[PDB]
């Protein structure tokens, strides 16, 4: 199965995901000097004051932050976006080293690690039928640099040696994202797509152009994760994002000049 080596990374995907290859892939290279300020794009709104976090989890791609859904309780909205969009999960993607990390990238430069807030546009009901809708997701990405330690991430530091490997999870309540916001909520928008399998092309994406710091010792700890199971020979949970694709026939819009 699909995953980010030699035999089965990102190179490989199209054999079973042929929407690999396809015209609205993500992540995508951001070229500031090309992004157009869009002055008809709104202030985003990020409502996560309600936001219940229920458990955490080592999926062997990446571990995942997840929410209750089952109301409207943390929600994306304005923005690029109509509607309303409900947070399901977020997760990372990061290095081996600090030099890359990120799926985005911003004029090239490859930032340490990436923050994806999840969420799915309520219209759709749940989050499997919105992901078979161009207009399905709403992805909230945050570029992580390696300085000064962010008090707010520790909470999902700590819990990280409870949950080692593949197909671990652990409760994980109370937690608020809100702690891994940067100040600024200026971003750059494009339609694109998961980037993972199976890379479907439901997401309107949301990159944030301010970075939040994260320590070096923070960071360390994400790649003690192992990819494999309990047991197996250990393979380290590193280099677990998909490069840059194809911008095709896209518009990268800015929301600010
Ligand atoms: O489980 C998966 O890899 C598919 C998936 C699910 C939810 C979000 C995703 N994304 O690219 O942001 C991908
Ligand atoms: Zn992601």
């Amino acid at each position: 199965h699909w995953g980010y080596g030699k035999h089965n990374g990102p190179e490989h995907w199209h054999k079973d995901f042929p929407i690999a290859k396809g015209e609205r892939q993500s992540p995508v290279d951001i070229d500031t000097h090309t992004a157009k300020y869009d002055p008809s794009l709104k202030p985003l709104s990020v409502s996560y004051d309600q936001a219940t976090s229920l458990r955490i989890l080592n999926n062997g791609h990446a571990f995942n932050v997840e929410f209750d859904d089952s109301q409207d309780k943390a929600v994306l909205k304005g923005g690029p976006l109509d509607g309303t969009y409900r947070l399901i999960q977020f997760h990372f993607h990061w290095g081996s080293l600090d030099g890359q990390g990120s799926e985005h990238t911003v004029d090239k430069k490859k930032y340490a690690a990436e923050l994806h807030l999840v969420h799915w546009n309520t219209k759709y009901g749940d989050f499997g039928k919105a992901v078979q809708q161009p207009d399905g997701l709403a992805v909230l990405g945050i570029f992580l640099k390696v300085g000064s330690a962010k008090p707010g991430l520790q909470k999902v530091v700590d819990v990280l040696d409870s949950i080692k490997t593949k197909g671990k999870s652990a409760d994980f309540t109370n937690f608020d994202p809100r702690g891994l916001l940067p100040e600024s909520l200026d971003y750059w928008t494009y339609p694109g797509s998961l980037t993972t399998p199976p890379l479907l092309e439901c997401v309107t994406w949301i990159v944030l152009k301010e970075p939040i710091s994260v320590s070096s010792e923070q960071v360390l700890k994400f790649r003690k994760l192992n990819f494999n199971g309990e047991g197996e020979p250990e393979e380290l949970m590193v280099d677990n994002w998909r490069p840059a694709q194809p911008l095709k026939n896209r518009q990268i819009k800015a929301s600010f000049k």
